[PDB]
């Protein structure tokens, strides 16, 4: 079914994100897992999982609408060099993937792609999630200091 | 994450809708028990614990965009006397309340917080669900008769 | 059943105490839970319930004494603004609460309402597991430390 | 154990009441039963069922007091010939003997019988538990009116 | 269906001696419960809810025939002080009853209620099982002396 | 929570009974078990248990009410040499508690300890259930003879 | 079994010391679970049915040996103030206890009486095993801290 040319282009925008997003997470993952910081790791890749599950979503839809997926191009990663830095780079991440869904969500109603808009709704959704918890760690590492922060994440669950 | 500061005041707005209508409505249910009335007892009391999940939902996403719920003022409430009365009251309030959800929902798309909207309006669909019980009701009270009506409330459904 | 009216005045007193109860112990336990603070949202979660239980308990005994129930009236709640601020705040409705407990409970064996005071004894043994559970918290959180009793808190027991 | 000879003396008054009781609970059930009026027949039964037991804990008190208990002399039934003259009797004799039991109790926290009491609170409990439903049953009646009533008891609850 | 009046009148007195047994058995149950005998308790409340049973029967058989039960009067109880006394007096008054019993049977017959006569020999044959049991547990104290008969008690079989 | 000083002080007057029997039963429990009287063994160490179970309770409201449990002083044990001297000095012991059992609930009441005063009346309600038990194994020694009762303590229930 | 007269009084030495010991470390537990250290709580309580379960043995010892068991007479209890006073006043009642069993074995053996020995040299054994414990405590709250340990106590295990 022929889409609306600017909405293939926002969803291959968003698709972008999350292309970066997945390795930014996967990465922070195994970086957590190899300092031993386990429950981050399982946190981490369960964050990953749910970008590829978004950037699937917005595959099968472009192709729906008869347009061509972008996944050649990479936008930049953050990747840091310790917990709070990592953490931070995750959290601005979010917020411009937020910033150009918000956008997306808007336009695809001013043209009538219902079904586009509802889908971008849910992951917005959980983008809110990421960034909510994202905040949460933030806060309990200012709040308890890193050294017991660290300490809790040793033991998964 | 900060959210717009009038969307926080609608939900708040909101949340005080619902605190009024959980203390209506449980005290209905418990003023059908007493009379004996066990059918009117069951959904009400259901009714109340629906606008407690929703209470809970307003307040968490009142603190997640950073703002403060506000459970301190209650509204009138208007509990009636009588069957008709009491469930007339309940429609009533019902009815008030889909007016501010609506106002609310259409300020939410226009600042683009579109998982507050997302929330709103699965909030309004179980809040019509309610009218429809409600105005279902006080119609079968005037096609069978108060007497017939009272009578069909004594075993639970 | 007509009841004593200074009964119903007592009891009305009581419900009203539970319901500013009912409102803090859930904002509180929300809150907790936006900060990360999992154990604590439990516990304040359930002392919540608790309340609303107490509460449902006072509005039965009332309408049965042929009373009214008044849920209409607020009282002042006191939120705080950190950890320790809260609980000595929900310490200090609590202790209130006792005492108005205590009063009802001498007045209802005066007038022989020997029910109601079984029932106000029962809310009352509630209510002092509540306080003994405040004042540990609070005496841990000397004793441990502030950061260490976060840490404490960030996974559900 | 030797208890108080007043004590001994309410408790086989409060005997003689639970007699009265369960006689005339007991008849009812059956006169509804032959009526066809099964669910009338259900709780008049139970609540015969009922009484029983108090009259067991009474006997069983008495005798552990060293007192006679006193199965000899039975009081004043009356029957009724309809079911809300049933029903009001059944009434009256529960708000008598509720009149019984607070003294009682009264008394024994008086000589210091704590154990008697708790015993008669448990029972004035139950006591009110079948006022509540002589009540409830009495303003159905007025309310839906008589054939409507009993047109809802021919079939068991 | 309207019975014999002398019928119904059998039937009264047949409920009374009904009513004293019940009364009877159970105080000596209880009694025997008191001092330790669980053997005798147990049966003796057995028999108690033996002769509840046949005075239902025999309420609801009058209800049936269109008469008025009678359960105001009740009849000399003899207690007893110890337990061979307690023992023969049962005896006693199941002999007096089982003297009735044959009456109402002979004259149920010559009006041709042969239902209320099938009723009745049923009954007839409880109670010679009650005779028996008691004509050997006063046997059984003569033939081992009452101190090895008081022992054999204490555990219930 | 502060408690009342004269109430924590009638607490460990308590606890201090519960302290003697412990032992007492403990010791009896042993010396039956010994001698082969297995079902004397089994009840009267059960009773050691309850009592051990009041113990903890006075312990735990102490300490709530914050003041200090006293395990350092022991009462008077009197042992006995035969079947009959150990349970009369059980039975004498349990009277003693009883009183001052009864003195403690009055006054808890006085000062509105309506917990303490709870927890006391259910502790009394177990205590007078021992006095019932001892009083009857001492008439059927008196009933049955020594012989024969020792006979019949030689297999467990 | 007559036995000798010394062994009998070393075993009533040692049974005096477990009377000490089961009121310390029960005590000790719930001053641990009124400050919210569960842990604690859960092996100290473990450790007082320890010693109730050696306390037994010396019991049914002494009466097989024909002896007089000795639960009148109870020594110096230390309770202490804090975590760390109570846990070394609980490692030096178990050092003193263990000079007194180590005489008594060696003195049994003296004498022939190698079953007493090999009693004692088993509850030996389990001191041994609480010895460890508590040093092992000891050192962990000098080691991590006080403010670690207490954090470490406060969920079960």
């Amino acid at each position: 079914m022929k889409g609306d040319t600017k909405v293939i282009n926002y969803l291959n925008k968003l698709l972008g994100n999350e292309l970066v997003a997945i390795n930014q997470y996967f990465l922070h993952a195994r970086m957590f897992k190899n300092w031993g910081l386990k429950r981050l790791n399982d946190v981490e890749y369960h964050e990953s999982i749910d970008e590829m599950k978004h950037a699937d979503r917005y595959i099968e839809r472009i192709l729906f609408l008869e347009g061509l997926p972008n996944l050649q191009d990479l936008g930049k990663l953050n990747i840091g060099e310790d917990v709070e830095e990592m953490l931070r780079s995750d959290l601005a991440l979010e917020l411009d993937g937020a910033k150009n869904l918000r956008e997306a969500i808007g336009y695809a109603d001013s043209v009538h792609d219902y079904v586009s808009r509802d889908m971008m709704i849910e992951i917005l959704r959980d983008e809110e999630g990421h960034i909510d918890w994202l905040e949460t760690e933030l806060d309990l590492i200012q709040k308890m200091g890193l050294q017991n922060f660290l300490q809790a994440q040793i033991r998964e669950e």
